């Protein structure tokens, strides 16, 4: 189930990243920079939301799942914090593209983990993980919609 969610996330992310490159076709090298920074911030905002809600969840469980859950969240947060920092279009673009890529990889990691647990250890936090995956997918679809609408007018 998570597997699915996570698979759908990936596709989303992959595409979104492709589009990032079309920000370069914008009128000014300034317009785009502002656009990007904005988008990056919107994303960052959302990913951090998830991180916080998953941290909360972890607080309710025992064992290594809770540990690992809290960890995942922390990590998601680390791959985004510094993504709208660069002072130029170039670095900005690189930064976002990476940030996006790292969020996807981290999602795959945790998905695989849950899958490899024969004792079904992750079952107890499945809903939370799923919702979070959805929220991440939306953030990335939203971003894409933006890079798209700003390149059609």
């Amino acid at each position: 189930n998570i597997a699915e969610a996570v698979q759908q996330l990936n596709h989303t992310i992959v595409n979104a990243a492709h589009e990032l490159h079309e920000t370069l076709g914008l009128p000014t090298p300034d317009e785009a920079l502002n656009l990007l920074t904005e988008q990056a911030n919107a994303f960052k905002t959302k990913i951090a939301e998830v991180t916080t809600s998953l941290k909360q969840e972890a607080e309710k469980h025992q064992g290594s799942v809770a540990e690992q859950l809290n960890a995942f969240a922390r990590n998601l947060n680390n791959s985004i914090h510094d993504a709208a920092t660069s002072l130029n279009l170039q670095d900005q673009l690189n930064s976002l593209q990476s940030a996006l890529t790292n969020v996807g990889h981290q999602w795959q990691d945790i998905a695989t983990k849950t899958q490899a647990s024969a004792q079904e250890a992750w079952a107890p936090v499945q809903s939370a993980l799923q919702e979070a995956a959805e929220k991440t997918k939306e953030a990335a679809a939203n971003l894409q919609n933006s890079i798209q609408s700003a390149v059609q007018k």
